[PDB]
DNA sequence: ATCTGTACATGTACAGAT
DNA sequence: ATCTGTACATGTACAGAT
DNA sequence: ATCTGTACATGTACAGAT
DNA sequence: ATCTGTACATGTACAGAT
């Protein structure tokens, strides 16, 4: 009841849907039909929808969309950036549009994503439909966000992908430990879908940087959380409905809340939170273990698992085991107590920010 | 004890399943170079027991559809039968008629299988109400192999099948709406005649059985859903070596009625492998309730009963209800020899 | 005359709305 | 409960290119 | 367009642990 | 008797090379 009614403030509304969706579609159509033209580089890119508003766990309004530009990439290699799991430089070995990206067999990250930046800028230019800008280049991120004021403010992250269709790389094999939950033929065929790449783009001044990839397994979250249950009829109009991403709203309004008050948590971010959950759903395999009549148990042992994953610095890549996202290299021991002592105490008293 | 025992006996062996398929590809594969002449573009889709893992005794019975993909047809049905059409619009020396199309991909397998030398194979003398063409093999073993002709037609399934396929309470509106993507087939069955296949739905179907995605996988439990099928499949096989009464009956009954019991029990722990007995006994129930009641509808297409009058006499459906009776309450002599 | 990328046409799970 | 807009998977048509 | 290569599902088999 | 783990065998989906 508490939180009942939290998820229905949360709840999209289905004129700020439609609207939203009208003018963002009609934004995304056309930068994909601008990238297939001339000698475009990005000819044959293709389009993936992922992220939150496409998994029906966008929360508060339908104001930030993630789409991915996705361009396959035949004969590849990869060199696996200094163990570290997700970061990997791409090389080619024969000898193609991405010749004025290539930097002597090894592939471009920040030179691709330029040109591509390039584009976008200039077909945005030929809109005047509609009030849409350009983001400025934000460090780290692999997108070129588009500022839509359709009256109300909406932003896109346009994300550039490369796609391979080749087995995913062995920093993977024991990642996605679905076996005890979605099962081994799920896991089978999910990693027969292509694996993908997005820039890394940092400009920390190490060296590789702005030639280093990243993992992405957008796609097989989106799979996931469309196909969250043991049974097969889970939330399904013939089956019994659960709490798991009613779950994952609350936590992810929870860390957003916050986030907008206390730049101590800029760290921070909703795939944390995706993350946590997703390890939570393979512990917790039984669709009798997300009951919605259990929203509260279940909201406050992912917390508790949060909070633990908080103290002990420790939140696995859920594809990338080897890749912890609470490393010390990545988040100060300062930030996480932060963190910590604020769920702590919206827990023991009552969740008042969820009331602002 | 019993059931264990019975089910351990119909358990195939890994040298004989070696064996059969050897030679079994070996013939499939050469059958299938030649047709790819009029049946050019024909892929293979295999089907059946052997392929669902329910086959039993022996490897000694393959099934394969050579499909053809085959665009646009106008389909209409047979004075409301539900299961049969009308096919109308390469094969144009063919309205399509089924018999025709048959008799020359016979001509042709007939033909081929004369130049094996390798292999002692022959083709068995054509059954009308067949639409197979049918090989049998000598390993030092007899095997036969049913050479399915099918059209291959990639647009919605036809009305008759709307309310068919009700898995939505068990392998539910997700897995159903993919199904009904894939195509729908045709097959051979008055002369000019098709019948709807579902075998490639119906092997999906037995290899995702469960209402849970684990069910019967590594890190997931066992079930006695398949092992059911195989009490039934050979309680039937062996009273039909037995009684001539039995000769209407087929396995595909025995199919069909399993596939009513798994939507009417859709949960996995009432097919716990701790309950073999009651699941057995609750099937062999059901079934004498449609042998009772004359009543046992096509999974796929509802109208279409596959034991009305019509098609298996009342006399040989209650011959077949005292024999299963009979055993059922005597412990299965039968499964004794 | 045919071929074929692009995009209309069809159907339905999901979840908001009445 | 039923009605219903969006997203998305797959089947097909046809303008414009061959 | 056709075929090999790869991965892992579904089986069977058999011994050592329960 | 049953269960676990390893070995062994076939089927099947699809990337990619020719
Ligand atoms: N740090 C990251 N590492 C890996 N994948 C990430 C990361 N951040 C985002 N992604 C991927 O990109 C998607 C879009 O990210 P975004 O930050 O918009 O979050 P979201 O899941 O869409 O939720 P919301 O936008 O409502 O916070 C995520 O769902 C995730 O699949
Ligand atoms: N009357 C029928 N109607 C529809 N499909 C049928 C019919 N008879 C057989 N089939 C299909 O053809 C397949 C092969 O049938 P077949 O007679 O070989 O039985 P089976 O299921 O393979 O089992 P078994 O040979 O072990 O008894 C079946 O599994 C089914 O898909
Ligand atoms: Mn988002
Ligand atoms: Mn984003
Ligand atoms: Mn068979
Ligand atoms: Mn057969
Ligand atoms: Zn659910
Ligand atoms: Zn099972």
């Amino acid at each position: 009841d508490k939180l009942k009614k939290v998820l229905d403030k949360l709840r999209l509304k289905r004129k700020d849907i439609s609207e939203a969706a009208e003018t963002v579609n009609k934004v995304v159509e056309r930068l994909l039909r601008r990238m297939q033209k001339r000698e475009s580089e990005f000819k044959g890119v293709e389009q993936l929808n992922t992220g939150s508003y496409y998994e029906h766990v966008k929360i508060s309004a339908p104001n930030e969309f993630d789409v991915m530009f996705k361009l396959e990439v035949p004969r590849i290699e990869l060199q696996e950036y200094y163990e570290t799991g997700a970061f990997y430089l791409v090389k080619f070995k024969r000898i193609n549009p991405l010749s004025h990206f290539l930097e002597g067999e090894v592939l471009s990250a920040t030179k691709m994503l330029s040109k591509f930046r390039k584009i976008i800028k200039e077909e945005v230019k030929e809109i005047k439909d509609i009030d849409v800008s350009v983001e400025k280049e934000k460090p780290g991120s692999p997108a070129v966000t588009l500022l839509i004021r359709n009256p109300e403010e909406i932003s896109v992250d346009i994300i550039l992908a490369l796609e391979s269709k080749g087995s995913w790389p062995i920093s993977t094999k024991e990642g996605l430990p679905i076996q005890g939950w979605l099962g081994t033929k799920v896991r089978t065929n999910l990693r027969r879908e292509p694996f993908y790449l997005v820039p890394k783009n940092a400009k920390d001044g190490n060296s590789f940087q702005g030639e280093t990839w990243r993992l992405s397994f957008s796609h097989t979250e989106k799979y996931i959380l469309n196909n969250h249950g043991i049974e097969k009829t889970c939330c399904e109009s013939s089956g019994a409905k659960c709490c798991r991403k009613e779950c994952l709203k609350l936590m992810k309004y929870l860390l957003e809340q916050l986030k907008k008050e206390f730049q101590e948590l800029d760290a921070f971010c909703s795939y944390h939170v995706k993350t946590a959950i997703f390890h939570m759903w393979t512990q917790d395999p039984q669709d009798s273990q997300w009951d919605p009549r259990n929203l509260s148990s279940c909201f406050d042992k992912l917390l508790a698992f949060f909070l633990e994953c908080l103290r002990t610095e420790k939140l696995d890549h859920y594809f990338i085991p080897k890749f912890n996202l609470f490393s010390q290299e990545l988040i100060d021991r300062k930030s996480k107590e932060f963190l910590s002592k604020k769920i702590e105490y919206e827990r023991n008293n009552g969740f008042p920010i969820f009331d602002k």
